[PDB]
């Protein structure tokens, strides 16, 4: 008698792809050092700001999956002569990545530039270090990190994706896996519906990639852009992400009632309310309380949010 079945720890059931998930492999103390293979501006010269897509080599060292983030420890020192604290960035590439070999990682980085009260133009530390990275240079990477935006296991589920600006990053990751890759253990066949809000057309992130997936899966991939400074509804209101969702209020409410519908929200801290505003009205008209309904959705792993 050499064996025993040690009693199992009690565990919550999960609908998301967390099987053998990896978080916090590399710490800022000793980050994985990769290199920059390419770094391109993906917004027009005309856009209000600059967003860049960049790919780093990882030689397979960083075991990330769709929906996770990696931290970056930007080179240099702060005003006190101290090395910089890491900043987190949602991975914009699928687990197999942009080269199909499972040895790289991609980011979608908005260059932060503003002017303080004093009137001085200020440059965010990490965002400007990253957008200025030249192919060949090293970059310090930490993580992976995150379990909140992991994709649902069900390959026939409906995945509604709501993102603003760079919040599109984990959705580019999910979609490459769903429409640009043939996975033996995962072939997607549900409905993938993407809503992206950006300020101008020159600001539309990965439009062309999204347009190829639509051309490749015209049935089950739906794409809706919400260009706030160029589009307007019948009332002349700026087309924000929730203003565009409102044009499909009936259909979305119906899917929200299906049990295999998972909703993901990523991007600006504020997008959150406009959406809830849109939701309460719908549920209301159906004699349902969004407050209560939302709770269930969240506990049911169907209303996933990651905003900054
Ligand atoms: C989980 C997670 C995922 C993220 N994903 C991404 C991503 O994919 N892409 C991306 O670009 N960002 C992402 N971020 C944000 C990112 O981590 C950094 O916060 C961002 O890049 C700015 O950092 P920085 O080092 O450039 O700026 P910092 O040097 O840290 O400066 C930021 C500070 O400047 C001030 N500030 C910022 N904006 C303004 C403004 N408009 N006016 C006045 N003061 C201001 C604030 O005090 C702020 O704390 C994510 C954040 C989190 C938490
Ligand atoms: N995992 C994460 O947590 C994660 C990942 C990626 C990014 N982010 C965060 O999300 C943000 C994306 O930054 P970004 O500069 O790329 O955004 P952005 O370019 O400034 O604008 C995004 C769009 O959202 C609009 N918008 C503003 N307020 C809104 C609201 N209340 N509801 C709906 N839409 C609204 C803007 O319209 P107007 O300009 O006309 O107002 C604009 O069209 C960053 O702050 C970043 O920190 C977080």
């Amino acid at each position: 008698q050499v064996t025993t079945e040690a009693p199992a720890k009690v565990v919550k059931h999960s609908k998301k792809q967390d099987e053998n998930i990896v978080v916090n492999k590399f710490k800022p103390k000793e980050p994985y050092v990769g290199r920059c293979l390419l770094n391109t501006k993906i917004t027009g010269d005309d856009a209000p700001g600059e967003t860049w897509h960049m790919v780093f080599s990882t030689e397979g060292e960083v075991p990330y999956r769709e929906g996770q983030s990696i931290g970056i420890v930007p080179d240099g020192i702060d005003k006190n002569g101290k090395p910089h604290k890491l900043r987190l960035y949602s991975i914009a590439s699928s687990a197999i990545g942009d080269f199909g070999d499972s040895k790289t990682v991609s980011l979608c980085v908005k260059r932060l530039v503003y002017t303080n009260d004093a009137g001085e133009v200020v440059k965010g530390v990490c965002s400007n270090f990253l957008c200025d990275l030249k192919p060949g240079s090293e970059v310090k990477i930490t993580g992976p990190v995150g379990k909140e935006m992991l994709m649902p296991k069900d390959p026939n589920a409906t995945v509604i994706m709501l993102g603003t600006g760079t919040g599109i990053a984990p959705f580019r990751s999910f979609l490459w896996k769903m429409f640009f890759e043939k996975h033996e253990d995962y072939q997607f066949n549900g409905l993938a519906w993407l809503f992206l809000g950006v300020p101008t057309s020159s600001s539309l992130l990965y439009k062309e990639e999204f347009e190829k997936m639509k051309e490749k899966a015209p049935e089950n991939f739906r794409l809706d852009f919400a260009v706030s400074r160029e589009q307007v509804n019948d009332k002349g209101e700026k087309m924000y992400i929730q203003t565009r969702m409102a044009q499909y209020a009936e259909e979305l409410w119906e899917l929200l009632k299906k049990d295999n519908t998972f909703v993901y929200m990523c991007g600006l801290k504020g997008m959150e309310k406009g959406i809830d505003d849109i939701m309460v009205s719908l549920a209301a008209k159906d004699g349902i309380d969004w407050i209560e309904y939302k709770r269930t959705l969240k506990k049911a792993e169907q209303w996933n949010v990651e905003v900054w």
